[PDB]
This record gives structure tokens, C-alpha cells and sequence, in this order.
């Protein structure tokens, strides 16, 4: 069995120092997707160690090793919502910790919950969104459609299922107040990854940024966790052009695959899901203008050291504008043929 041997090394070999992973591993300029997938579970352990969670919370190391592997194995392989996404999201959480002084805003246990939630937040994603669950009358919709955020409720339930798996509950020694607290936080944070939810609370996020963060305000803690989570989720937009280009490719591969299924079901996909109608440059520009840039603007507003993240997203949006003309075919196509018009 592969996993048990991967577990045996991961447990008995020792945890690699984060600097050995990459000299810039803790920089906002580092691209975690550069790390070979076979190195990612070790890197998760390294980050947990470097953030001092393992020591602070006295996490059992066999339990933690099993948990991390179980979480990795809990992702399928659609083009975008796979383990490497969850890993890069978690890595960004680690970046926020190393670069922004979260401990001035958040309790230790909240920061811990944020990171674990990042690892788990898209568990068992099938490459389809919430509307598709209802449209296709999936089992997940049958469970959760009356509450909404179907996929995110499922991700959370899957995280819980992993914790409830023997030898995997990294929290089982917690006091009952802390155990209850961690699971409540995981619920809130994972549910916050539904963009419908972000869009609902965006004005509360603005109000908070405008009046200024109040560490004595429990609502401010909740709101900030939501914003940080979303910041991790979209953090591919904060790297270089190449990262944004590739991730747009993975995203639309996934979207158009869903759209193809919708057409087979006799439904009209959303424009952005329809490979015959979607114009990727304007769609990506819309996403960056209406969703990604405001999120990092808020992040910068709350954390002045996050300024570079916003300017990076803004710059990447500019690049989409600059390359948009390449989506128009000028001259003949590469094969010198107009056959494709037929
Ligand atoms: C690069 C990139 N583009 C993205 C373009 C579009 C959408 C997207 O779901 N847009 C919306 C647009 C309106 C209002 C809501 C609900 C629906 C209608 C669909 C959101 C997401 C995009 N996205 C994400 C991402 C983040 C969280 C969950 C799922 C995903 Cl896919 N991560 N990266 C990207
Ligand atoms: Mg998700
Ligand atoms: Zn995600």
C-alpha cells in the first residue's frame, strides 16, 4: 500500500526545515505550485512546525502524519480543484502568518483553524459548482440544498469525516471547549469560501476596514477570518502573469467541462461555463475587477504590508488587457487553412 509507506517515512524520517524546501519559501513572491506534488505533504508538516502549531497544541505526530495524508488523498483530480490547489491555498495562509503578524488580530486557535481549513476547504471537489449540484440533483444537493453552499457544506463534512477516522483526529486531546471551538471555526471558515457568501458580507468587510480593526470585537474576528480565507483561496492571482495564465486555463477547463455536462442535460450553462460563448479575457478581467482586486484592496487596507499583493493583482489584470488582442485571429491560423470556418 502506497499511503502506509508514505506515512512511515513522513512519520519516522523527520520534518524538513522550511528553508530547505526553498530559500524564498516564506516570501509573497514564491510560487508553491513549483513544489513537486510528492513534496507537498512534507511541506505541510514543515509549515505546521514553523508556525509552532505542533508544539503549542501538542499535536500527536503519528496522528498528524495520517491526517495530512488523508486530507491530500481526499482531493480528486479535476483540472483546478485538486490537492495542489488546497496546498497552494494553505501555503498562502502560511505566508500571511510569516509576513503580516496575524497574532495582533487573531487568537492562536483562530490562526490554527484558518490553516487547517485551508487544507480541507475544497475536499472531494468534483469539478462542478453549487448550481450544478442542484441542477443535476446530486446526492450533495439532496443533503444540503435547503441550506445553500452545497459544495462547501460537503467540504466541511469531509473534513469532519477525516477527523472521525481512527488515528486521524489531530484535536482529540483538546479540552471540550477548544474542540467545539475548532470545529465551529472550521465550519465558519470553510463556509466562507462560497463566493456568494463573500459577496454577501463584502459591505461588512468594508465597514470593518473603514472604522478600523477592533481586536476586542468578536464580529471583527469572524469577518477577518472570512476575508483571510478568501484571500488564500484566490491567492493564485497574487503571483506572476504565468501563474494567472495557467490557473485561468485550469479554471476554464473545469468550467467548460461542467458546461458540456449541462448541455447534455438540456440546460443552458452560464456564459462563463459555455466553451462556445465564453470570452476568457473579459471574463478574467471581470473576475479580477469585481472580485479579486477588491478583496486584496481590503487586505491592504487592514494590513499595510499586504500592499504588494494588491498591486500584483492589479498588474496581472493589466496584463489580461494587454494580451486580449491575441484572442482575435489575424492573418490565417497557423495551418494556413480556413477549414475551421466549416
Ligand atoms: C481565476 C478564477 N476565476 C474565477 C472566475 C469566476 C469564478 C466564479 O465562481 N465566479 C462567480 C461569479 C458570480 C458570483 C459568484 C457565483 C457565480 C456567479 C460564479 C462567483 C471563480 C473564479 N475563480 C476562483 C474560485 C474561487 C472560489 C470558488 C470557486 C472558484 Cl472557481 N478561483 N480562481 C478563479
Ligand atoms: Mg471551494
Ligand atoms: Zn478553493
Amino acid at each position: 500500500s502506497a499511503m502506509d509507506d508514505e506515512y512511515t517515512k513522513l512519520l519516522h524520517d523527520g520534518i524538513q526545515p522550511v528553508a530547505a524546501i526553498d530559500s524564498n519559501f516564506a516570501s509573497f513572491t514564491y510560487t508553491p505550485r513549483s513544489l513537486p506534488e510528492d513534496d507537498t505533504s512534507m511541506a505541510i508538516l514543515s509549515m505546521l512546525q514553523d508556525m509552532n502549531f505542533i508544539n503549542n497544541y501538542k499535536i500527536d505526530c503519528p496522528t498528524l502524519a495520517r491526517f495530512c495524508l488523508m486530507v491530500k488523498k481526499g482531493y480528486r483530480d479535476p483540472p483546478y480543484h485538486n490537492w495542489m490547489h488546497a496546498f497552494s491555498v494553505s501555503h498562502f495562509c502560511y505566508l500571511l502568518y510569516k509576513n503580516l503578524e496575524l497574532t495582533n488580530y487573531l487568537e492562536d486557535i483562530e490562526i490554527f483553524a484558518l490553516f487547517i481549513s485551508c487544507m480541507c476547504h475544497d475536499l472531494d471537489h468534483r469539478g462542478t459548482n453549487n448550481s450544478f449540484q442542484v441542477a443535476s440533483k446530486s446526492v450533495l444537493a439532496a443533503l444540503y440544498s435547503s441550506e445553500g453552499s452545497v459544495m462547501e457544506r460537503h467540504h466541511f463534512a469531509q473534513a469532519i469525516a477525516i477527523l472521525n477516522t481512527h488515528g486521524c483526529n489531530i484535536f482529540d486531546h483538546f479540552s471540550r471547549k477548544d474542540y467545539q471551538r475548532m470545529l465551529d471555526l472550521m465550519r465558519d471558515i470553510i463556509l466562507a469560501t462560497d463566493l456568494a457568501h463573500h459577496l454577501r458580507i463584502f459591505k461588512d468587510l468594508q465597514k470593518m476596514a473603514e472604522v478600523g480593526y477592533d481586536r476586542n470585537n468578536k464580529q471583527h474576528h469572524r469577518l477577518l477570518l472570512c476575508l483571510l480565507m478568501t484571500s488564500c483561496d484566490l491567492s493564485d492571482q497574487t503571483k506572476g502573469w504565468k501563474t494567472t495564465r495557467k490557473i485561468a486555463e485550469l479554471i476554464y477547463k473545469e468550467f467548460f467541462s461542467q458546461g458540456d455536462l449541462e448541455k447534455a442535460m438540456g440546460n443552458r450553462p452560464m456564459e462563463m461555463m459555455d466553451r462556445e460563448k465564453a470570452y476568457i479575457p473579459e471574463l478574467q478581467i471581470s473576475f479580477m475587477e469585481h472580485i479579486a482586486m477588491p478583496i486584496y484592496k481590503l487586505l491592504q487596507d487592514l494590513f499595510p504590508k499586504a500592499a504588494e499583493l494588491y498591486e500584483r493583482v492589479a498588474s496581472n489584470r493589466e496584463h489580461w488587457t494587454k494580451v486580449s488582442h491575441k484572442f482575435t485571429i489575424r492573418g490565417l491560423p497557423s495551418n494556413n487553412s480556413l477549414d475551421f470556418l466549416d
